[PDB]
DNA sequence: TCGAGCACTGCAGTGCTCGTGTTTA
DNA sequence: CGAGCACTGCAGTGCTCGTTGTTTA
């Protein structure tokens, strides 16, 4: 309300931009200057000087960390009196948008998401069925042409060429696979809804009719299929603003390119941009090692961000003897850090690649001290949680064949391979889900004596279970369904345990969580306990804290060895140093270790050049400081 | 002791045979007509007239049922109380001096007996181990021809074509195989055994001084081994008795051939032939139907066969309309003959092969009618049963590979097929035993993991039973390692069908030692008594397991084209007019009354097949049999109807 | 008939081979 | 180094296809 509230703390190209017209806007500036307090303060403004209502306010970005942010930053504000404004993911949104509207989606009201893991296992079978060599046709090097394709908005059909009209065969069954199926994967999440306000524009006017206001923060992460979706949103009566930093650029991989920024100034009427050019985040010291860093790419442009704040201390720099003293010394260094009154979340650790994680997990917890791994949707990862969540897919539709090829013989429950490779070519030849080729198959005698049998008993089952919790909560069917396929019974007595407290704590996370049941948990997915912070470089981006420590900072691991090869990758290697040191608040430290193992091999990676293109007068080397003299 | 009684039954050629001077003689005759009984009596006259010892009789024939039979009419005529005499078969007799004589004999103190089952089994696995192609060379036609030799007494040396050349490879392969493994098969009994005395002169000098009367009952039942090894004992000093008739040689396919009886006139010193003619056994009927019957064999001197009895009973002929109804229309016509006094111990069904008795014995069992059928050696032969001694075996001699085979796995002892192969392998080239080359690879690691694993709990378990076992009796001995090998237990679940009897089979077998090298020596004690337990009960066996017996009522079942003649008989040609002896045979064990019963069908492995009778049948003569009418007028006679109506 | 030999199928244990790398509900 | 196979091996379940007969401890 009281605007005066929302404009005290601004500064002026902050207040231009918060304070300004009802336009299209681009606000470009560096790390840790104000950019994401401009956009919420921005739909504070929309909402009490221009009168706006909170349901014309769509407020997007990529990752789940972001939108956490915004949705966080918005409550503090505007203490979530926001009930009615969109404030979430790309894909997020994008899912929201198909479940109720599933009908001009072609897609079945309790469609089910495909995640990578599964996207990767339908590619391996429908491959193998289609009689392809894995060698020659690697399944990944299909997921990612696929998922490519989708990225860029492409369907098979849009697509003369080499050794790739093959592939294009492949996306096609793909597809065909997942609709049958009732499946739905990331890529496509993004390209359907866009598709559903290309083809539904009485769909497509009511939202432009809603959604008058439009946010996105972190821009330079949208891709071609999400800048799209926008532009469209948008038309000539939405009024956009969009902040980013073209120097923090680091999804390039997955169709990210750096333009959509020109691209948004040439596309939407009127646009404009106000560049912020103060940091507020770090001490002069981190952020005269960013620009130093950042400084090291060419082409960009030289914004160069400034701050009022001291030196503060340095950077620490500690070699460590391998990844084991890495993990340790960290974990030294926190322990200090609390010691003396400080909060272990505001300790966070980064690393190039989730790998590095597991080392660091395991000194903590030999040190008793609390922490987060925030792996972002990988719980539902672990093969036992997968295993589970499956019956529960099938008892929601047969259709499943990500579901149903999990556990058809999981337990083992006689139905072997062979039993199989009929049921999956019936699927291929006769254009059925593999529960639809079961089925028939069945009420063909076809299949063998103790074989069509112990099919039999297993789709007897499924249905069984099906009708069993037909009335329980989500909490409890989970339960049921974990017990009555054997799953507990079956992993129990394996030897190798910790494996079953996840089951149980998966019947806890469907207890304690907000039709319903079907997605909304699987979704959508304990804070108060302070620990330390564990992330991927990637995933710190947009947050920031007080203590900073960056592992692994040698020749191989960042910048990644994939990056090194390559030879084009650097720059945004170096983008995400970048972004690993602007989120430094008071203290950062970078550690290396002069040897590592991989893949069973003691490796000595050279120190990464990023630690030498810091200024000298911003690092400080960490030298470390008798035992009693020295019978049988 | 008095003569007197030793002659007041004989007849003029009797006496002659009896009261004869210690010679070697042969005495020629038909069926019935005493043969058996001048054999007996002579050794009653050998003793109390030539005052010899009863140590210095031996009473040898071929088979366990003529043998049982002298050995009661023995013991009835001289009282049991007849010292150190012995009677007995030849394999049997020839078994009981190897194992007096196992050093000399080159036999370790416990050498196993291989039976036709284990021997071909043995084959299979040495016929794979050298790389030979299984249907190039059958084990099957392999046992033949390793028999054959050993019926002649040749070993693997014999030589002198392709073919021939592998084979005696093979049989040289067995032998080695065996020595090895301490196994000998029927043939080696009666090989080895004549070796015996061609390799121990001195040995051989204290038998001939021992048995200096040799006496063989159903001659032209030996083959070659048996004649040499005759010959042999008796030397130049030995008087012989042979007793036979060659209308009664039906062993062409194992080596007795009618030549014997003139090798015996040729050969032996002194040598005479006397000559039977009047028939005791059976009514003139039967008498004349045998008559009638073995004429239509060619190349016979034309023997004698007469009788004084009564024209008796016709022969009944009965076509039954299919196998089950045979059975149950004996078990009818013994029913009769049991109401009226009779025994059923008085009556014996035979027919041509063992197959043949199951039929029977279901229908006598339904009509609970106590049978007794003379198999001999077919209930050890039974897979529970042959498992069971399997291990017993290998706790006698770790290097029974017959029985190490058998039992290793079973029950599933994890140790598959491939792990085998190997140590077959470790065997075959080491020149070892399958346990040998078992503790060897052990002791030098070269198995796997799951497979040294369980392979050694194998090698554990028998030596455990062994040790754990060693004291006491056999009855309980054998009902710890059937127990303790899981058996007991396998053998307890698997069906809950056939695997009913399959487990009281087993306690049939604790039964069967309880009322007893025992081992070996439990085997033996079960051939003989395979041989006639006074419980009226009726008579099952074959037709050759029959000659020497002799039955107030016999029914001969199968009298059927393809049967009897037996089917492959037909091709052979000359085995025809051995199937017609073994006719003979059958119909002159008949004492008062002879039914034949044929089958208008019966399913012979899994087929409904229609077979013609038996052209013995109709060799027969007609006022000599009367058939069972199934109706009860003559079919009246129909004229011809003029019609061209097709 | 039906038992041994052959192919089929499922499951458990084993050396041999070789590389998500970042996110997305 | 460790997930993923490709392999080897033991078992259990249809099948066919092929059968041959007598005795011996
Ligand atoms: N005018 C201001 N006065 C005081 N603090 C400020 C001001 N503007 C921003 N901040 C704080 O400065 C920090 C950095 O702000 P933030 O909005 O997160 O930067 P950003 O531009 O989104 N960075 P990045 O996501 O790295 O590109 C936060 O702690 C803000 O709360
Ligand atoms: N002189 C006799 N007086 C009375 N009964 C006799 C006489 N001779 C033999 N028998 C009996 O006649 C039957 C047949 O005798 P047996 O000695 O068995 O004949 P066999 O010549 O050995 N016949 P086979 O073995 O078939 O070639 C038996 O029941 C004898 O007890
Ligand atoms: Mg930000
Ligand atoms: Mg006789």
């Amino acid at each position: 309300m009281d605007v005066s509230y929302l404009l005290d703390s601004l500064n002026d190209k902050q207040r231009e931009a918060v304070a300004a017209p009802r336009s299209n806007l681009l606000v470009l500036a560096g790390a840790g200057s104000g950019k994401t307090r401009v956009l919420v303060h921005r739909i504070a403004w929309l909402m009490s000087v221009e009168n706006c209502s909170p349901y014309s306010i769509m407020a997007v970005t990529f990752t789940n960390k972001a939108a956490a942010e915004m949705r966080h930053r918005i409550g503090q504000l505007m203490g979530t009196s926001q009930g009615g404004m969109w404030v979430g993911t790309f894909h997020g949104l994008a899912h929201r948008l198909l479940r109720a509207h599933h009908m001009d989606a072609n897609l079945p009201q309790d469609f089910q998401i495909l995640d990578s893991e599964d996207q990767l296992r339908l590619l391996k079978r429908l491959i193998k069925a289609m009689n392809l060599d894995e060698k020659q046709w690697p399944p990944r090097q299909a997921m990612w042409y696929i998922n490519s394709q989708k990225d860029e908005g492409l369907r098979p059909h849009h697509i003369g060429n080499p050794v790739e009209q093959t592939w294009q065969k492949v996306y096609q069954a793909y597809q065909e696979a997942c609709d049958r199926a009732g499946l739905v994967d990331f890529a496509e999440l993004l390209l359907r809804a866009h598709e559903l306000w290309l083809n539904k524009p009485h769909i497509l006017q009511h939202y432009r009719e809603r959604f008058t206001n439009i946010l996105v923060d972190e821009f330079q992460d949208t891709n071609n299929i999400q800048y799209a979706w926008i532009r469209l949103l948008a038309g000539d009566t939405g009024k956009v603003m969009i902040v980013g930093d073209d120097d923090q650029s680091i999804y390039g991989w997955r169709g990210a390119q750096v333009e959509n920024i020109q691209r948004f100034l040439n596309d939407f009427p009127g646009a404009e941009t106000i560049r912020l050019e103060q940091n507020y985040r770090s001490t002069s010291n981190i952020l005269s090692a960013a620009n130093a860093l950042i400084e090291n790419n060419n082409g960009r442009l030289g914004k160069k961000l400034w701050t009022d704040g001291a030196d503060g201390e340095p950077i620490s720099l500690y070699c460590a003897f391998n990844e084991l003293d890495e993990a340790r010394f960290v974990v030294n260094r926190i322990k200090t850090w609390q010691d003396n009154g400080g909060a272990l979340a505001e300790c966070a650790i980064l690393y190039r690649s989730n790998a590095q994680s597991r080392v660091l997990e395991e000194a903590l917890l030999q040190a008793s001290m609390p922490y987060r791994i925030y792996g972002g949707m990988r719980f539902f990862e672990r093969q036992e949680i997968k295993d589970a969540l499956s019956y529960l897919r099938l008892i929601v539709n047969r259709n499943d064949d990500a579901a149903f090829e999990r556990v058809v013989n999981t337990p083992t429950r006689g139905i072997g391979d062979r039993t199989l490779d009929v049921v999956r070519q019936t699927s291929r030849d006769r254009q059925l889900t593999l529960w639809q080729a079961c089925r028939e198959l069945l009420q063909e005698k076809a299949l063998a004596g103790r074989a069509a049998s112990a099919l039999q008993r297993f789709m007897e089952l499924i249905d069984a279970l099906a009708q069993e919790t037909a009335d329980m909560p989500l909490h409890v069917q989970t339960d049921r369904v974990i017990k009555d396929s054997g799953l507990r019974t079956m992993y129990e007595q394996e030897k190798g345990q910790t494996r079953i407290e996840n089951l149980e704590e998966l019947v806890t996370a469907t207890r304690q969580f907000s039709l319903m049941p079907l997605q909304a948990f699987l979704s959508h997915a304990d804070t108060w306990q302070d620990a330390v912070q564990l992330m991927t470089l990637h995933s710190a981006k947009g947050l920031e804290f007080p203590q900073v420590f960056i592992v692994g900072m040698e020749e191989g691991m960042f910048p990644s060895q994939m990056s090194l090869d390559e030879g084009g990758r650097l720059e945004e290697e170096r983008r995400l140093a970048y972004v690993g040191v602007t989120r430094a608040m008071q203290k950062l430290t970078l550690t290396y270790a002069e040897t590592r193992r991989l893949y069973g091999k003691e490796v000595y990676h050279r120190p990464s050049r990023f630690i030498g293109e810091l200024p000298e007068e911003c690092v400080e080397e960490v030298r470390l400081r008798v035992s009693r003299p020295v019978q049988r």
